[PDB]
């Protein structure tokens, strides 16, 4: 990954779900980019087969709970397993250990950061694809709203958000955006903060 060229993180939650998920993961494969999949425990379970596969084709995987609470709203312990149990189910199919976690509907508070101890990983453009179920709609509004450096959600388990994502797949790789994990984005961003440390010697 070029730090000097554009970048893009896309990224995918609520999967895995065969029939959307494949489609994104083809998509990927053939305008050679990655994303990053933030899943669910209880799929994953469902849909071992899709995990092995996301990580095969070089893609990022985080946690997104095992079943979708809101995480505030339950009592630590209780969001502590829902992460806990995701982490273990994707160790025992894959034997990887996600260092992202993407809390259910943003919803984290301090505590429960501290006690994680994983990266959280929300995003910048989000163009509420559970709302407008609609491809062109989500087209639009990605595509008026990315640029380089941006993290856009989509959810991974609609027919239109999977058509919605070829195309913008397409469209960004079109425009000269590297399609990174959310990982090498934040590479990226260090390696390009680093020309900084020049000054000492200048
Ligand atoms: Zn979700």
């Amino acid at each position: 990954v070029d730090p000097n060229q554009k970048v893009i993180a896309l990224t995918f939650s609520d999967g895995p779900n065969p029939a959307t998920t494949n489609q994104i993961l083809d998509s990927l494969k053939k305008y050679k980019g990655h994303a990053t999949f933030f899943v669910l425990g209880s799929r994953v379970q469902y849909y071992p087969e899709t995990l092995i596969r996301m990580l095969k084709e070089g893609n990022e995987v985080g946690n997104h709970s095992w079943s979708h609470p809101l995480l505030t709203r339950l009592s630590v312990k209780e969001a502590l397993k829902q992460i806990n149990d995701t982490q273990d189910i994707i160790e025992k199919i894959s034997g990887y250990r996600p260092t992202l976690v993407r809390p259910p509907y943003g919803g984290i508070n301090d505590e429960l950061r501290s006690q994680m101890k994983m990266d959280v990983a929300l995003w910048d453009v989000d163009p509420e694809d559970w709302k407008d179920r609609n491809k062109k709609t989500i087209v639009d509004r990605v595509m008026n709203q990315a640029g380089d450096g941006r993290t856009i959600l989509i959810h991974d388990i609609y027919r239109t958000s999977a058509d919605a994502a070829d195309e913008i797949i397409k469209k960004l790789t079109d425009q000269g955006y590297q399609l990174v994990t959310v990982s090498q984005l934040e590479e990226v961003k260090k390696q390009r903060e680093a020309k900084e440390l020049r000054r000492q010697w200048s």
